[PDB]
């Protein structure tokens, strides 16, 4: 797998984000994790105000395409995504804030990593796991 440049465009909430990829406008989902909805869930308001923190406060934003597919059939991009090389998808399940969601059509390299993250959280009865 290999990191893009990206620069982002909107933040939406826990699970997406409009980013500028190659010079055009793209929704990303991001891979693995489903996040509380607000659109209101209990820890979903708290999961997009972290989101959002992360990737306004970012100097660098990269989108890592998976192995699978890499758009789901809405048309948004599916990726593990980094601000400032901390990847948003495992920051938000170590946190409590998301769970590790099924794998999606081949695109499980990091779904390990999570699963570990999200153990983590759980240990600590963090958020979502109070």
């Amino acid at each position: 797998l290999h990191k893009e440049p990206a620069t982002l465009i909107k933040a939406i909430d826990g699970d997406t984000v409009k980013l500028m990829y190659k010079g055009q406008p793209m929704t990303f989902r991001l891979l693995l994790v489903d996040t509380p909805e607000t659109k209101v869930e209990k820890y979903g308001p708290e999961a997009s105000a972290f989101t959002k923190k992360m990737y306004e406060n970012a100097k660098k934003i990269e989108v890592e395409f998976d192995k699978g597919q890499r758009t789901d059939k809405y048309g948004r991009g599916l990726a593990y995504i980094y601000a400032d090389g901390k990847m948003v998808n495992e920051a938000l399940v170590r946190q409590g804030l998301a769970k590790v969601a099924y794998v999606y059509k081949g695109n499980n390299t990091h779904e390990q990593l999570l699963r570990k993250a999200e153990a983590q959280a759980k240990k600590e009865k963090l958020n979502i796991w109070s």
